[PDB]
């Protein structure tokens, strides 16, 4: 119908949105340590301490089968990135602190998302 249709089309131009939001959070990780999922040969146990993994490669796959509905669905999973891994590793280390910054710089990039996903009316 021409109502699916519409509906697609916002789908697609809110995928559009997040697709430079997801660009502009993975320049807040230059050292690129939140880019792929974390290895379970490298950390045999992840699982057993973190039950819902998440990194910027998955969340690009979810994002181009235009998988996020809206804006909160994204931002879950950013926060599961930052969460995880201040949970995992501890607070002296180059991967918590790694987090910590990419929550404060992408705070401001998400606060001016939710802005223009209420302006243009995308949801
Ligand atoms: C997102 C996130 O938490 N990534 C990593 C942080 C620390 N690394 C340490 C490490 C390196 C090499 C072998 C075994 C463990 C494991 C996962």
């Amino acid at each position: 119908s021409m109502e699916q249709v519409a509906m697609e089309l916002r789908l697609t131009e809110l995928t559009r949105l997040l697709r430079s939001v997801l660009d502009q959070l993975q320049d807040k990780d230059p050292a690129r340590i939140f880019a792929q999922p974390v290895s379970l040969k490298e950390v045999p146990d992840y699982l057993d301490h973190i039950k819902h993994p998440m990194d910027f490669a998955t969340m690009r796959k979810r994002l181009e089968a235009q998988g996020y509905k809206n804006l909160h669905e994204f931002e879950e999973d950013f926060d599961l990135i930052i969460d995880n891994c201040m949970k995992y590793n501890a607070r002296d280390t180059v991967f918590y602190r790694a987090a910590v910054r990419l929550r404060d710089q992408g705070g401001v990039v998400l606060r001016q998302a939710r802005r223009e996903v209420d302006s243009i009316g995308l949801e």
